[PDB]
DNA sequence: GTAGACCTGGAC
DNA sequence: GTCCAGTCTAC
């Protein structure tokens, strides 16, 4: 899940358990657990807290209890669902938030990459994973300036530049394949080539891109879908990424696959230079 | 920067 | 069987 997919499960979710009481938190699988390190001491110091909000920041969700905020990553395939406490657990359930309605917060992983870290309110944004953050991308701290702030002074990849949540919090494989796409600019080329008027248009792409999948739902291309089980249906309006092979949307070349940043990485080679 | 790590299951 | 799908870490 990137920006778009956390945004949508973010306001999905929020309604469904604002105000509930957490009773028991059962841990299935600690390493998903960052802090505190000790299961047990994560798991203990949630119980009688109540969920007062949920916010998010970059692919990151911030579940706003009373003293603490658990910010929780879903990585690759993390998901959360609300459910009764009577009915069994479906698979790949590694944690679970029990409340005092009887009703629990489900969290599922089938890869168990996801990681969880609770702080007390006040020091979370100052603490590790939020801490390093870059500007949200729907936010006037995201200009064409910060862009070219971090372009112009590396060599790596442009690609590999906004995948980095350093530099702007919230894009992921897809929409970075997107936006260059959108922009006219190869992902493969260095940050530090791109122009002033490329690094404005790629900024105003980025944003156009991550506010459109905002409004679908997000993308819903593998198994993604918001908090009610409903997929996204931004997948229907991508450009390239997934789409190797097919003719591209805009000028029939096909569109082509090939590796970046360690990454699959997908672009038209006629509309991006 | 770039293979290797962490895991698990769905296409080829 | 072999390939493929986000962040931390090592030759
Ligand atoms: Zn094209």
């Amino acid at each position: 899940p990137q920006l778009p997919e956390v945004e949508t499960i973010r306001r999905t979710l929020l309604p469904l358990i604002v105000g509930k009481t957490i009773e028991d938190v059962r841990i299935f699988w600690p390493n998903i657990i960052r802090h505190p390190r000790d299961s047990e001491a994560f798991a203990a110091r949630m119980i009688g807290q109540t969920v007062r909000g949920l916010e998010r920041r970059g692919k990151f969700l911030k579940f706003l209890l009373d003293r603490d905020a658990l910010i929780s990553h879903l990585r690759m395939e993390g998901r959360y669902a609300v459910a009764s406490a009577l009915e069994p657990l479906e698979p790949h359930t590694h944690v679970v938030f029990c409340f005092t309605d009887g009703s629990e917060l489900r969290y599922r992983d089938v890869r168990k990459f996801g990681t969880m870290h609770v702080y007390a309110k006040e020091e979370a944004d100052r603490r590790p994973p939020l801490a390093e953050l870059g500007p949200e991308p729907l936010s006037p701290a995201f200009s064409p300036a910060v862009l070219a702030e971090r372009a112009v002074k590396t060599k790596r990849s442009v690609k590999a530049l906004l995948l980095d949540q350093t530099v702007v919090a919230g894009f992921g494989n897809i929409y970075v394949d997107e936006s260059l796409f959108r922009a006219g600019i190869l992902p493969g080329r260095p940050a530090a080539s791109l122009s002033s008027k490329e690094i404005e248009r790629l900024h105003e792409e980025m944003v156009a891109t991550i506010g459109e999948a905002v409004m679908k739902g997000g993308s819903t291309v593998r198994t993604y879908v918001n908090t009610q089980g409903e997929a996204g249906t931004f997948q229907h309006h991508l450009y390239v990424y997934g789409r190797q092979g097919n003719p591209c949307k805009r000028c029939g070349t096909p569109i082509e696959k090939t590796v970046v940043a360690g990454r699959g990485t997908h672009y038209c080679p006629r509309c991006q230079r």
